[PDB]
């Protein structure tokens, strides 16, 4: 298509799409999924990696959910031989705010005035008239004006006066006020620390057991980062660090946070309740987009299917939330209630598997790699050269994969970034990496445990003909299709820097 | 160091800290039920910015719609309270259609009886289903079966939640398996995807509906289940001379309809893409896909198109929408649709004035975020050929508008297609569209950015003094809402000859 | 075309060109073209701009070419009936430097060989003694601004020379490149910044008596630190404030700082001649196609000048390389395009205007009007003035509707400067009462001037209308437009002096 | 460099260019250049590929042109082990139409005037006696060709005639422009589609004539369409099968079916001289930046030729109007320039190689490399050959890291060519073992060629790193790299399908 207007008039629904799905599926355990047949089901279907909330439950429950989602990973790892690769996440509890005692069940009416306090001996006094929060220094920030949300943004206050524990504020419309509700401050900069004490342990359980990629939540600064990884330490120095951008603060700053970060996920339910809702999309949109810039993975979470928690079919605008996420560049979608409380988690991922394919299928692949190409590169490094090169090289000969070697993952991640439509298979000995592979777009990986040869020479070529058995088993690929080849020289760090076409 | 070279760079450069302008483009549409069809709440949703209510003809009898017409008359009229300036609404009917349908259930035992995989269910001519209704036997309109489903053919049953398929065909009927079996309900609709069935787009039903619209002087009709373009030759055959000047916009709600979308595009007044049948005939996954088609299609055109179905669904129940409603339309109005519309969220829903309210936020949002420059470039692009006379006019006066960063565009108008031309190019500023007939003014909101003004002044024998003082009247207008204040330029279109399609000059005026 | 290779290919022999002619052509007066009779067969031919080359001859000399140029344009008006305006342009000698006189004895001039030296010694008492031992300069003490590494040329570029050793009065140099020197050939000096006055004192005496004669545009040679414009202004005066100064970029330092003088000037002329001796020649093409650029950018006219058809001096045919020079100078941007000995020495002057008419129809139809649109609309910033805006959305309109032309009702010539810039393919007619204005409006591509006699009607309503009216007419005897096309007209809202903010498209009867 | 007028607004005299300079520069070779010491100086100055016109001189003048040559390019081979390779080209006489002999004597050249008659006969009777009268031509169908108000031209297109009438054997014909007419003139009927055959009986001797002396690349003039090339490929024959032809692009036929000739040919030179006088002269630019943009569609090799440095075959300084000419020409995306008299006959060949080098590297750094790039790229079709994709994204790979050179493995020579069809910045140094596909190479802009002497080794990746070596040892010693650079290296198996970036060692 010449222009993007026609390239949108050009979509056709007869146009039949191809059987690879590039993007990851993310799924949150919960009850309804943590059983492990249940959890066999949902891997078939097509999840990529689990998540765990970590904000309910204790170590004991999410350990027995690792346990249980090992042994369902590994019954269904029986073929080929030790292959099929699972990706691990954690998600941080993180710092938030939380109301006092009064069970509950207050009601607050619109126009009236309450107090909420500091005061500790008001944590279990908590009335219509007064309430404790959490927030020791919460007058240290806030202004003069600055609304207030309780419980997920469904009461509102605003704040009149400041005393030295008082805030007076005045209720902006309110409905039934429970106990132990949510926080959110519109706007102020939040000056807790990114790590707590629960988030300590938590990412200290993480470590012990393996994790691959952690979540962590209210991502403000730069230093939130330094402080994670050196909480993770020597051990977990592998594990990577996905950044959750969910107030103004760590919107500000994005650039900062994606550049400190190894990825970023759009939470799109405490941002939605923080900044405008009507504005969220906006925010997407931006962040996703300057991920593709920086190379770094991008998930769009929270309310994608909701519907299809209580009923087997999900409505028009959740297709179309999921369709248009995928086609602004997301790396991965991410289900919430639909996995872990939903009646339907299996329909769940076979929607949002077979519309991420549509909407995958949609893309305008030359533009969109036109613009990649330039929106940042200088002389290059030469690493990101063999990428662009070999994904240039792909779409011109409409490759049907192609096949990375690569040690860390990283030649993988670049030839992400540039958007082939080709599935990008990358062979690798290390089953970590292979499993943290999977948030990044395209990258089917495939796990070599089958001993090395002496010369380095014939083991690549080894490697090489094992992917190209893979995508022959898996259907990519059929005899007298072409397909991209990187390797590189000498058996060491970053080195890809070989580009092979064979057929 | 520009408003970006690239998309992605665009995208980058989203701020939500950058303010949006007040005022609103895109046309909400609101279907109206036993929540919204009282007069008081009708006004309050016309407040909010309801632009046009949504009468659906598939329920309820002509006594009913008759009344419903009356209260929003009565409520159109109620709050002409702005100044003393008679707000005009405009009021759509949806045809009920060609549908083919179920029997009841028995009332014996739980309301819906369940139908599970392999097992049997014969389709015979049973006439007493509509209390005796069961598992064992189905009924179903359609005569002409036989000659249209073939073997691999699949059929579906109650909103795509049982799907059957058919193995053998015999004379009146149809030997089926169930694929995938459910909660069998009463009276539920039987669409066949792949096969395009060769029913008249308007039934016996549909023309008494038509002709009762025509006597009620409706603005628009939506018009189900259009596949050809000779639906819409019958269907102006049948408004007649009364009608004519009633617009028809078809919906696209099956595969047939979609595969000759162009012919019906060019025959129609305007399009709904309607994701409701759409998503069951076609595959879900799909449904994006037509939208952004068949959205984009309409506005190379210049016809109107619109986004409907199961947008705010979740505000039904209960008082805030999710993420996905808003990025639905918030999407939808980026691929470029003229309007949104809500089913259930204002007719059944239990909040309605907050889903017209989010609604226009949201609306607002995603039309700042538009990229004004390339795809004005691209529409501008689309017609090579010498452009028509009054088309040029209206392109010069959009990029005038989009160079001064004018306030509003003043257009005035008797039959109202010179506003359309200019809402085709998507200025960031309102048109200010004068006209002194109603209706043209009432149905001018399908298209984005007009705001319609009716001028009721009678005609002064000076046209230039007639035509000034429109133009006088239109800054006035946009002085008292607030579109524009002294200092601001704005774009001023007339004409050269006093009549219709005549359309031409270009002006930038500031403000006093 | 989608691209830019695309359109390139597109490009069709067979696909007719509009009758209308679009850049202004440039001709420089001299002995060959100086008579009445021939300077009515220029005009005819194409001639929108007389140059006057102000470096050599007198004032009576250029006072009577004017007077032969104001007889030739008076019987030309008796074509169609109306006055056919053409501008007269001042080009002042500038700052130059010269080498002293040779010793009669022998040959002319004496030739200077690589590897040799030569001695420059300023002082005046050496006029008449040079040979290949002694050198002579001009005017001003140079060796306060030249350095030892520093590069000197003399005679257009043909001989070459490095400073050696530097002394008080003199300077000892040593041949790099080696000619044949004669006797007052002209000195560039490639590095240096140059101190000469910008305006100097014969300088001053030629500006005055082109303000005295009533002369439509200067072009000022060797603008260099544009400071120079303010003095030049000042100097023109109240008499000549009307009057359009041209820069000429024709050294390093003009080039340096381009974009001062482009915001200071009312348009630039890339004088190739003294630029190539100047920067290296092989780099000249860069600066043109630079600075044409700029122009556009800027909306101010750019003329591309010196050596584009000198070949047609001998002969009257030209070369490829010349046509393709032409060819190339008008599809980079440039408003006017210019004839120096090709007009004033050579033999064939009124050939030169044909083929260069026939060529510029030529390149001019090749052009890529949709992307250069687009490039020039993306130029600009801000929410621009009403007039701006007019004029783009005019021009706009004109290429969408594929108009036969645009009228344009102007007392000042700006509008149809703003229309202009934005490059339309159809003509524009500019309506003006004052001669002057539409005299200078051949400085602007597309301009075709219209002068309207009549006026002074007491509704302004009807007056504009009947200017309109006119404009129409002038097309239909020109040939742009015949009943049925569509035109493009550009008026005003009240009676003033640049407002405009009206666009009708209307077709003719 | 956002759009493409800031981009000309970007251009920087300042800004220095890489030493490399990609376009080849063709010599016409004559009295001024047939020396060994002028050969000598030309190849060291930038002359690529040497041009003769059969149009003039004997076999035994081409043959001791082909000797000179040869002992010069052997004679040069002073560079430190260095074995020079060279291309020779031979530019055809074609089918041209010639008058007699005048009657010039007394004074040098006769007056004649315009307004009087003349009479064209096609009666060979009528010969020796020819002045003004009645003129006679070698073109024997010219009436089942020529209409009514066709013109007629004479002399190099100086003089025009228009026919009036038509006869049986003879034409009346009336004067339009008036010149005095020469003996052995040519005649172009620009209207008319000649019928005449491309290759005639002389054509045919000097074909086999340049087969046998070992000529790598033929200029076929009047190329109109594509049994043209069909016949000068099979009186080739086997011997001359690899010899690569370039079509000349003269008149309208050949312009019109433009695209199955560039299809059929190996190559296009825009012979501006011939053409201006065919089409409107002041058209022919449009011609040329219509042939060589479709060339560079196409991935063949296009010149730019005629009247581009004339001035200085008698002063040593160009105009400027020269400058831009050639500037433009390779600008436009021409190959190759072509010098005819200023090498043949004028004063100063060796200033004009000189100059000719600098105003190309300058337009060779003025160019937008990415937008060229991506035009390139959109061109070629939806699936295409792994060869053609492994030229782009080397192409692609070697901008992006801005590569010092890239280093080409062949031995035909076509992926070479496809690499540069989409014109990377860096040169292209391709390492042959064939001195004849290296030659043939430098009709293609940014290819260095370099010769490889030593024989084949029994190993295969051996052979190739040591190529390649050979190649990092060529750009070291011409200075176009240095250690830590970036260049790429194409190789393959057996065939072109591997592609490597390796910096300098």
């Amino acid at each position: 298509s010449v222009s993007h207007l026609e390239h949108m008039c050009s979509l056709d629904i007869d146009s039949q799409t191809a059987f690879v799905r590039l993007s990851g599926i993310i799924c949150t355990i919960g009850p309804a999924s943590v059983a492990p047949e249940m959890l066999e089901k949902m891997m078939a279907t097509g999840m990529n990696i689990a998540r765990l909330n970590f904000s309910h439950g204790s170590h004991e429950y999410h350990a027995n959910t690792i346990k249980n989602i090992r042994e369902a990973v590994d019954n269904y790892s029986k073929k080929q031989g030790k292959p099929f690769p699972l990706a691990i996440a954690l998600d941080t509890k993180g710092p938030e705010i939380r109301t006092g005692l009064i069970t509950g069940e207050v009601e607050l009416k619109k126009g009236e005035q309450i107090q909420l306090t500091t005061d500790k001996d008001h944590l279990e006094k908590g009335s219509k008239d007064k309430i404790f929060v959490d927030y020791v220094n919460i007058v240290k920030v806030v202004k003069k004006g600055d609304r207030v949300f309780v419980d997920d943004g469904l009461i509102s206050l605003v704040v009149d006066s400041i005393s030295g524990d008082t805030l007076t504020c005045t209720v902006e419309n309110g409905g039934l006020l429970g106990s132990r509700k949510g926080v959110n401050l519109p706007g102020v900069p939040v000056d807790l620390p990114a790590v707590s004490e629960k988030d300590k342990s938590d990412l200290q359980f993480g470590v012990e057991q393996g994790v691959d990629v952690i979540f962590a939540s209210f991502i403000r600064n730069a230093a939130a980062l330094k402080e994670i990884r050196t909480i993770l330490g020597e051990k977990g120095k592998n594990i990577k660090i996905i950044s959750k951008i969910e107030n103004q603060q760590g919107m500000q700053n994005l650039d900062a946070i994606i550049a400190a970060s190894d990825g970023i996920m759009v939470a799109r339910g405490d941002l939605g309740i923080e900044i405008p809702a009507e504005k969220v999309f906006l925010a997407q949109k931006s962040m996703i987009a300057r991920c593709n810039r920086a190379g770094k993975p991008v998930i769009c979470a929270t309310q994608m299917l909701e519907s299809m928690i209580k009923k087997p079919r999900p409505t028009r605008a959740e297709i179309s939330d999921v369709a248009n996420a995928i086609i602004d560049g997301a790396d991965c979608v991410m289900l919430s209630g639909e996995t872990a409380k939903g009646e339907y988690p299996l329909e769940c991922v076979l929607t949002m598997a077979k519309t991420c394919k549509e909407a995958e299928a949609a893309l305008w692949h030359r533009n969109l790699f036109n613009d990649l190409v330039n929106t940042t590169p200088t002389p290059l490094d030469t690493a990101s050269s063999i990428a662009i090169a070999a994904s240039e090289a792909a779409a011109k000969s409409r490759a049907a994969a192609v096949i990375v070697i690569t040690t860390s993952g990283r030649s993988a991640h670049l030839i992400s970034k540039y958007r082939p439509r080709c599935p990008i298979i990358a062979v690798t000995r290390f089953a970590q990496t292979a499993r943290q592979c999977h948030l990044y777009r395209g990258i089917l990986p495939v796990i070599y445990e089958q001993q090395a040869l002496e010369d380095w020479l014939k083991d690549v070529d080894a490697r090489v003909q094992y992917g190209m058995d893979f995508g022959k088993e898996r259907g990519f690929l059929k005899p007298g299709n072409p397909v991209v080849v990187v390797t590189g020289w000498k058996q060491g760090s970053g080195f890809t820097n070989t580009i092979r076409i064979v057929n």
